[PDB]
């Protein structure tokens, strides 16, 4: 009975296999058949390539030895290689051309999701080439999805030597009959079979996945489109910056490249961006996913004025100052989307680019009090319910699990009217005491939000809505400005509060505005449509954020 | 009696002044004298430039209005500007050419060091130009050194309006006679004088600094070369990554660009790099200054095996994995320098470049036990004293203040023999109970190390020396390798343990090795010679680390 799956790298998790490309080179070069593949394999266990794979020597040391094998193979062949022949060029090009076999990785992902222990077992080298980062990046992306990565050059043993298979078994804490072993090399597959392991010879991926599906009894082929990679909170780098004597800001950080500062809405967390963080880091960006002031591990002072846009924006500037960042791309959702527009208007020199999910940019009306403005729109009634200190805190804090379960739902499954909230006397007045679980979230994810909110509750978060007059007075100073830095407005078709139509006049104030639109998407954009959000943000970032 | 100093930005803290460059442009272009300076100043308080400086409009909105003023000034002048005339080009070029007036900043730094409250008061704009980052970076570098930064476009008032001076006074919490105000503009200087503030009209810096020195009674001109910027621990971004169930690694993070991972030695801290962190971040790098395992806020498990090089290196790889970093430049000192060479040998794909201060790279002798090797050199006797669990912990933990004060000393002032340590029965056996303070450190800095070491003591740190056999066996597997990635060896002339001569054969194993050498430098390289360390590292990083 299987509980472990082992995958080779070359020709299994990454395509294409070496022997094929060495073959391709022989042909492109009109060289005698198999000469390159032959010099590569020269001396077998005692040869230069085995020493490389065992970690005795580096890739740069192996290059001249492979060169010497090529000449000697050519000498016996009664052949002469040209004067433009480079092993370095051939190998640089081949390593660079090799990409993750996405459907193979998906099957490994599904197996692990079903409780399998997964591992990569590979005959690899110690790469010290000037271009080593390309391979480093590939191994980084691949390895995160597996329980174990066993590299021949690290353990000093190679396939097909029996000890590596015994090493693999000892690592897995499994007896061989509990293991599926996938390899594209028949010779490297035999020792695993000898031990009684289930083996799959990998030629074309589809056939290999059909065999894998049959042996495991788990659907791997033709499955629905998977969700993007999420975040395990305990596996993240957690950062903390004191922005002022009583205020510290917490954030989760992943990746390298231009800083992308993610600003959640109400009543959320850095964790609301769980589906965006790995994708954006994988796309070549340094992600800083904030716990906004009043939330999670960030400070939550009680004073209402601590949460006006002017103070919040000033603190975000100090946050960048303390981190040594002259700029960051600012991406916000809901209340975070509002902050992000104000960061663009007031601190454009610190904003590389600005993007908002659902939250439109609407200039302050200097001829109408913000309270009058909110009253004009029936859907903003919940904002009035939030005004009175203590009222919404008591309802929202009564049962945290009910709060997040009632709030976090797709457009298809709501239990909340958002209609005449004050008149009804609550957000959850006609809501079940034990709401069902939305298709959007797992119980574990609800529990994370529950645990986060146990620290400071809803006072600081609700305070974000309690500065309408102060925010209005400050926003009025920006009335003659326009947003001329790169900007993206992302609307959600089924957000019944932050309706797409509310963003319709944005081009009057952001003339070069770029747009994204998500169909059949509710208010909780990031978890509702993670794949689409990722696609829109990465595409916009690569074209406009540099 | 003075206690506050205020500096203008344009023509005071940054050079050169606008009126001069607008003048320069008129001349280069053969334009009627003062036309550009005139169109710039058009409409005075009611004009386009005042609105820009008050924050009513952005720089990109102001450009076409300045263009329209230029034409109208030319029309009256009976002049026609050419068809290649660009306000954007002129202003982009001028902003870019403007640099920090280093001697003015030094005087502001000295005044603040002497207890003055310092501030920058500037008539500036909201920059939304594609090239805004150049200015953002300059303001970031400048602002960190001051108590206050008052920007006209942020406060909605400009010099020479009296309210800005009253705003400045209210910010300073000072009466005008307590303030020196430096400005290059006579008109902007008068309101401050009217209030009774001490004023300095700034033309050439030297004369301005002579006047400043006279009025304050503090030496600002001809002073000794200052130390590089240090770190205030409470003002840093603190990061935490769990590398395994029982191990968490703490680090301080500053800057943007390629990741540079700083690895301290024994018995140190991330704080040992305090003089390097701001400089390296300012040089265009993302600094990650570690608390190595066993130190400060990082975990300190008791087991000896937790501190062998193999485990330490594996954890540093996981640290990069968890942060989403495919590579980092690794810079180490003492025990950190040793780890950094092993990172290069075992994980070259993860090492962008490698640099070591004092610690040479010496391949393991497979024919001699590491204990035999250590015994062969009299200076390594302290390492034998460190072998026995509990002995060195008791002496080093008896009085923390005495420990760091006795250890952290320049080559000129040592109290420690490091000679026949075991025979003497201790490191501090012939050392004063109340050591004097080294010229290298302040009492506050000693206290920081004291506080850090109160958490875990010396067990985990001393454990770094307790894996000689394990490290030797592992290092022997790398005997056929060479270091072919970019590498720097920095020797310290007066390090009497890690003597420069010990690094003499390094080129045999690192053929492309680059070098640095610091004269009159002891063991505590970073704090002994911070300016020289910074110069060597930045120069090497820019040429070899990208
Ligand atoms: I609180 C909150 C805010 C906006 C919303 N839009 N749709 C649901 C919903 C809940
Ligand atoms: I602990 C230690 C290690 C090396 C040294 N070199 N010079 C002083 C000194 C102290």
């Amino acid at each position: 009975t299987l509980r472990a799956a082992v995958f080779d790298l070359d020709g299994v998790l990454a395509l294409p296999a070496v022997f094929g490309v060495l073959g391709r080179t022989e042909e492109a070069l009109a060289l005698p058949r198999g000469l390159l593949n032959d010099a590569f394999q020269k001396g077998g266990p005692e040869g230069a390539t085995t020493r490389l794979m065992k970690g005795e020597i580096t890739l740069s040391q192996w290059i001249p030895l492979m060169e010497e094998n090529c000449r000697k193979c050519s000498e016996t062949a009664k052949v002469c290689l040209p004067k433009n022949f480079s092993i370095k060029e051939i190998f640089d090009k081949a390593i660079s051309a090799r990409k993750i076999n996405r459907p193979m990785l998906q099957a490994a992902l599904m197996l692990r999701k079903k409780g399998f222990t997964t591992a990569i077992l590979t005959n690899t080298w110690l790469d010290d080439r000037a271009e080593r980062d390309g391979l480093a990046q590939l191994m980084c992306e691949l390895k995160m999805h597996f329980d174990f990565l066993i590299e021949s050059c690290q353990v000093g043993m190679v396939k097909p030597e029996p000890q590596i298979y015994k090493f693999l078994l000892d690592t897995l804490k499994a007896s061989p009959s509990e293991v599926v072993f996938l390899d594209d090399i028949g010779a490297n597959l035999k020792p695993a079979r000898d031990l009684g392991m289930v083996t799959i010879l990998v030629q074309d991926t589809d056939t290999a996945l059909k065999e894998l599906e049959k042996v495991t009894g788990i659907q791997l082929l033709n499955t629905p489109a998977p969700l993007p990679t999420s975040c395990n909170p305990s596996d993240m780098s957690h950062g903390y910056v004191t922005v002022k004597p009583r205020v510290r800001l917490h954030f989760v950080e992943l990746g390298s490249g231009p800083a992308v500062c993610l600003c959640h809405g109400f009543p959320e967390s850095w964790y609301s961006w769980r589906y965006q963080i790995p994708a954006l880091a994988q796309a070549g960006y340094r992600v800083l996913a904030m716990d906004m002031k009043g939330y999670g591990e960030s400070s939550a002072p009680p004073e209402i004025e601590e949460y006006c846009m002017e103070v919040l924006c000033k603190e975000m500037v100090t946050f960048l100052d303390k981190l040594g960042l002259s700029q960051a791309v600012f991406i916000g959702h809901d209340w975070g989307g509002m902050l992000v527009w104000y960061m663009a208007l007031f601190y454009p020199e610190r904003v590389r680019a600005v993007a908002s999910l659902n939250t439109p940019f609407i200039p302050a009306n200097p001829n109408m009090s913000p309270l009058e403005s909110i009253k004009a729109n029936p859907v903003f009634d919940y904002q009035l319910y939030f005004q009175e200190p203590g009222v919404a805190e008591a309802e929202l804090e009564q049962n945290l699990s009910r709060t997040f379960k009632s709030l976090f739902r797709a457009s298809d499954e709501s239990v909340l009217s958002m209609h005449k909230v004050c008149e009804a006397g609550g957000l959850f007045v006609n809501s079940p005491e034990e709401p069902s679980l939305s298709r959007m979230v797992t119980e574990e994810e609800i529990q994370f939000y529950v645990q986060q909110f146990k620290k400071s509750g809803f006072r600081g978060p609700l305070n974000w809505y309690r500065n309408m007059e102060r925010n209005w007075k400050w926003a009025c100073k920006s009335l003659g400005r326009k947003i001329l830095i790169p900007a993206l407005m992302v609307t959600a078709e089924k957000d019944f509060v932050l309706v797409p139509q509310m963003s319709q006049h944005m081009e009057d104030w952001i003339p070069h505005l770029k747009r994204g639109h998500i169909e059949d998407c509710g208010h909780w954009t990031q978890m509702d449509k993670p794949t689409e959000v990722n696609q829109i943000l990465i595409k916009w970032l690569d074209s406009d954020a540099r």
